[PDB]
């Protein structure tokens, strides 16, 4: 079968395996910082350089993937914790959205909240403008920052989070599982025909954003991904 | 929230956290061997000692869980590789099924293939008697060794397999992801109202079985489980 | 550490992980055929799409890699068996050399035999023009098809060959091991400062070529590569 | 040519192809356990029964060999992980060294650390007594447990390791490549005139050792070897 599999326990600029779009800054400790704290409307994304072919117009098949990653969002004195991180899939040609300001497009949509991508969001700030549930949540976005489905979650400053994602090729089920510091697990799941929303070749990555009054650190500590596309 | 979480990177008899039913033998290397190679109809199960309350007749809620484990099945000269391992959930009072012989009840059902449990099987031998697909497969059993759903898989002797399982409380979606030695991933998913098939208190574990002509080693190398039941 | 690792047990056009330059044709059986039999001066290469950073101008370090692959070269009635296959490393910008004719540039050099690359060759036809030893050989090329070192080898039509390559980061030692059909092993080794001949970002692949009178099938059946670059 | 080639994916006592010296115990799962956990100064070796003639006093030639193997070292509650495994070559008459105690002779040398053999070690415990680098390492021993060369490595409990070794007949270059669980590869290489340190007929095998305070399980899961001696 056709399989893609990489693994990052640390990061460093110059690695041809990763493309940095935006205010992404790599720390001297192999950690990725997605947003710039001294900017209004900061926006940053990190992408796996090579396009992965998720489905075949020939086979009709759609790949399954098992990806897990860890992150951390520490608060900063006199600032609203926002906007949150986001793990997403987009067309190989994906450009980084327009930086916006009070806004919270998580770096994947326009001022309105539209965009061509599919992703899991770890949102920590409500925006009446995009239907943001009253509090912190994990969502499943499909071409819109107005999550298709959402589940109550709670973000804890300085806490390392572990996230395991599974996608079933057949059942077209995207299933997330958020492991918190204390132990408790948060989970959400949703059907998303990857073959219906995304072109054959897409790209995987993490994106973030901030506002004029909303800022915080967004750290991607590690990432491991594996996808297999049956073809025969 | 109410959360259960344990982790085994090795095993050893005498640990009050685990109950051994059957031909289960713990190796001098912290590995669990489920079946006896010198017996006809061997049968062995390993269970997590404490019952876990998966759902509340009060809350109406159902717990989500994230469990991952690793195993190995090595062949033995002049023998049919069978019957395979099985990760399952049963009523807290679960007794070990009647050993059977040519059979392949995987240690959780009667000669007919019936039984009260829900599990994911890693079957390596077809039995016209239970609708076993032509070849090796991973299935989703619900009170029957005649899998509700199955997906083509391939068992490799002496290979360590990693398995990550996720259950969503709401969507009632059981999602498995099998990682093979070469890298490729196999995934299957199914809806199973845990609150519909199982009593409030159940038990988690791994079971196995062998036949007169079918035998092999069944090793459970490691296991980590975590469930969280929202109650409020 | 920074590690790259992929694995191909079969191939298929359209996979974004591989670039096809030349007369490369993918068979309906997941096998790569490097040259066109009905052409004079056929030339074909297959490359791993992403550039791998072999050394760091910052760390001063150079990655080690373990790559193994298998191939087959079947003869064709009324034709001289040539030119042979070649596993090579080149600057990320590598274009496919000019097709040549009686020649045997193995698809990586000019008419003269010069070129910017480093590779292991599995040559099956002698050319007084490039110092080709009297018979079939395995060589170690460094910017020239006139091998730096060579060892007697014997190519057998329709035989599948297994090749394991190891490169030591420190000792700068490139070590090959050719396993033939009958069992016997052929081995060659050579020091090559990868950091001295190649730019930071290079590409890995297999190349081939044919002549007016020299032609044969060149099949790359499988390929597995892994490189690790220590950085800290 | 003169070629030796065997392959073990499992083991079992009684096989005339293998000699067991020491506390070697074969598990009911085709796995070899090198040391006894309940002994002070345990020592165990496993050898390929037949002597292999590495070089000819006639030809002047030296054989090349390609051997790869896999092992596992799991820790045990309240014990220092030691001493490690070792793949070695010795004179056909090789007796198993004197068991020692606090010591870490890896079962191939005297209390002083001397001995007649050549091997690659996978050491997991430092001994000021033999120049052991601060931490876990892979070394190249030549008649002394005080490695000629060493490279930083990291041993992970319960992890299966794959090791590919290549020896070039001419360049007299012994090249190792350690593949860890996460993917990363560790490599080391050294020149060792086999014809200079060893007699014509030698034996290949794996050895281990433990101490009063240092103990752990040492498992040899598989082994495949092939050597070819050119003679003409
Ligand atoms: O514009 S301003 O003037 O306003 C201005 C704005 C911001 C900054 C800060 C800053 N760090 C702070 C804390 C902090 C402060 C106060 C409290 S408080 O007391 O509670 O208030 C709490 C926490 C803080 C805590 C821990 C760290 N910073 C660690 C760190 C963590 C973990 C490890 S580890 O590995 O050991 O785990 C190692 C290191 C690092 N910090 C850097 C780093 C850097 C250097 C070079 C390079 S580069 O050149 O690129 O290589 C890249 C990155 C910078 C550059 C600027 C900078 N840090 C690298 C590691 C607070 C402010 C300075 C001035
Ligand atoms: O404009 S203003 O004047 O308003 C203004 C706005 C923002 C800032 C701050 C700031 N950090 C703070 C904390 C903080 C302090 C006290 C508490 S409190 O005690 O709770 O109150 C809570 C939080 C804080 C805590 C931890 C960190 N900061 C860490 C850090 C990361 C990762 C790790 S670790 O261990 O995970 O690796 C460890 C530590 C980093 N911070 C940077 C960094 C940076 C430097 C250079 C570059 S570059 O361009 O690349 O050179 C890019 C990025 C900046 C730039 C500005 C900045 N940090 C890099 C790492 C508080 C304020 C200062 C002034
Ligand atoms: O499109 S978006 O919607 O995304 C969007 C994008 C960008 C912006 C902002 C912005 N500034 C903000 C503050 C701000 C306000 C309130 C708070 S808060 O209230 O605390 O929250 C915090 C921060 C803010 C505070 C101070 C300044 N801005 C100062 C400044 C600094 C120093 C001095 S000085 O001299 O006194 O030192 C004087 C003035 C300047 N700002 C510019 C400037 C500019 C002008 C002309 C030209 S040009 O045409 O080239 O000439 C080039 C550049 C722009 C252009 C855009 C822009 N500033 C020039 C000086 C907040 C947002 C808004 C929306
Ligand atoms: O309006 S008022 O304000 O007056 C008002 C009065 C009462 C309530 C409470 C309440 N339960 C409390 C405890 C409690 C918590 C902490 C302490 S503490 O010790 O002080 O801290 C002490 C006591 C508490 C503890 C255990 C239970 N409740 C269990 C239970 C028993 C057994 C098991 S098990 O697993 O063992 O079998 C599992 C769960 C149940 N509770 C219900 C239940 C119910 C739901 C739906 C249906 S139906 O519609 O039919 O579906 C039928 C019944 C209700 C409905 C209302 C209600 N419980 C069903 C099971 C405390 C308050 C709220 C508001
Ligand atoms: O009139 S007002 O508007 O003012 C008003 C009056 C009453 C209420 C409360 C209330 N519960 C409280 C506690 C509480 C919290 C902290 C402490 S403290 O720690 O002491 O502070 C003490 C007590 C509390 C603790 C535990 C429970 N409640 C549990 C419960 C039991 C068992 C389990 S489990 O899982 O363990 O089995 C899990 C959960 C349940 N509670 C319900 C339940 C219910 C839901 C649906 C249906 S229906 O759909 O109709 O069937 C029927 C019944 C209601 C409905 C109203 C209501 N509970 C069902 C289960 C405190 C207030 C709110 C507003
Ligand atoms: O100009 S002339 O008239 O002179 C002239 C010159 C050359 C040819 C031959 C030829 N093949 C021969 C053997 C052969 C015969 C007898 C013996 S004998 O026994 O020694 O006698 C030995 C060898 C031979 C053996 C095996 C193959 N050919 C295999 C093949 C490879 C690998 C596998 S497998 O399974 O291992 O992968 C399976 C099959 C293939 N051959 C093609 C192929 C092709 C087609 C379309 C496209 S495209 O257009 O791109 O679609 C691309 C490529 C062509 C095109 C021309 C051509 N093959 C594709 C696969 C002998 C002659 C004919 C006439
Ligand atoms: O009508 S019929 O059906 O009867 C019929 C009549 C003639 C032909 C042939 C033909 N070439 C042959 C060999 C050949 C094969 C085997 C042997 S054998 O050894 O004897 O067996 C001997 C010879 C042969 C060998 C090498 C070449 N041909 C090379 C060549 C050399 C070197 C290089 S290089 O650069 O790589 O060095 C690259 C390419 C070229 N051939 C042309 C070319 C051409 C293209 C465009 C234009 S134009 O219109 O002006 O644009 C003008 C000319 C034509 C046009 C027709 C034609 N070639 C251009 C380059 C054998 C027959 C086919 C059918
Ligand atoms: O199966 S068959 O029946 O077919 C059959 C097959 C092969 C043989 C031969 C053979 N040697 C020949 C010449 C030869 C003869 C005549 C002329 S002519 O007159 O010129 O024509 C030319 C050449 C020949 C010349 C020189 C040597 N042989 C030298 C030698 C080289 C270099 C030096 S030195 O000092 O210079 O280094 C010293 C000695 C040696 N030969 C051996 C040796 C051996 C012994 C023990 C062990 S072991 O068991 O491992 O201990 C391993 C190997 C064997 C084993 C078989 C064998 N030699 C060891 C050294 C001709 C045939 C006989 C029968
Ligand atoms: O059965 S068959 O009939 O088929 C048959 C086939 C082949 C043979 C021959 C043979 N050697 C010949 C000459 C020769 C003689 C005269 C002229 S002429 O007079 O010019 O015509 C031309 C050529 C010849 C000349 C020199 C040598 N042989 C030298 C040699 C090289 C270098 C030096 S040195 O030290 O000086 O450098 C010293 C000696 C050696 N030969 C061996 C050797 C061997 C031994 C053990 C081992 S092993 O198993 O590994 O131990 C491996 C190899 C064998 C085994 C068979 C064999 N040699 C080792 C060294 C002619 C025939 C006999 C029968
Ligand atoms: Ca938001
Ligand atoms: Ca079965
Ligand atoms: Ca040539
Ligand atoms: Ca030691
Ligand atoms: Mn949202
Ligand atoms: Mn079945
Ligand atoms: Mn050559
Ligand atoms: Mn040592």
């Amino acid at each position: 079968a056709e399989t893609v599999s990489f693994n990052f326990n640390s990061f460093s600029e110059g690695n041809p395996a990763i493309n940095f779009q935006g205010d992404v800054t790599v720390l001297s400790n192999g950690n990725i910082q997605l947003t710039n704290l001294n900017k209004v409307n900061s926006v940053g994304r990190v992408l796996y350089a090579m396009p992965v072919r998720i489905w075949s117009s020939a086979t009709g098949n759609v790949a399954s993937f098992l990806t897990s990653f860890s992150f951390e969002m520490k608060d900063i004195k006199d600032y609203d914790p926002a906007d949150g991180i986001i793990f997403f899939i987009a067309p190989e040609d994906t450009q980084i959205p327009a930086g916006s300001i009070g806004g919270g497009t998580l770096g994947v949509s326009d001022t309105k909240g539209a965009g061509h991508f599919v992703g899991v969001e770890f949102d920590t700030y409500s925006n009446s403008e995009y239907n943001d549930p009253p509090t912190d949540h994990v969502g499943i976005d499909v071409n819109s920052v107005d999550s298709v489905k959402t589940v109550p979650w709670n973000s804890v400053s300085g806490a390392v989070v572990k996230v395991t994602v599974i996608y079933d090729s057949s059942t077209k089920t995207l299933s997330v599982a958020v492991t918190n510091d204390n132990g408790d697990i948060t989970t959400i799941a949703q059907v998303v025909d990857l073959k219906a929303k995304l072109p054959e070749r897409v790209k995987f990555g993490f994106s973030a954003s901030g506002s004029l009054g909303g800022r915080q650190i967004h750290l991607i500590r590690s990432w491991s991904f594996t996808s297999t596309l049956i073809t025969t």
